[PDB]
């Protein structure tokens, strides 16, 4: 599993169960929560429901996880006593 911050070349991994949010062209409706369909069926959907469009908000968030990184000191040599 991946915690806190990874710097690593992943793709998206989100959950059917999950929403795809979506800015209409046509009105410019926003779809949130119940209102977006499932990531699942997001693939038949925008099939007749491509009228809608990903909301660009939804995409960066994601990118974020991994644009965050972390790092540590190198390391030393012996010699001093413990004294």
């Amino acid at each position: 599993g991946s915690s806190g911050s990874s710097g690593e070349p992943n793709h998206l991994d989100v959950d059917l169960e999950t929403r795809i949010p979506v800015i209409n062209k046509v009105d410019g409706t926003l779809l949130v929560g119940e209102d977006a369909p499932r990531r699942a069926e997001l693939e038949m959907w925008l099939q007749g429901h491509p009228e809608f469009a990903v909301d660009p908000r939804f995409l960066a968030y994601m990118e974020d996880r991994r644009k965050q990184k972390w790092q540590r000191c190198k390391k030393n040599n012996s010699g001093p006593s413990s004294g």
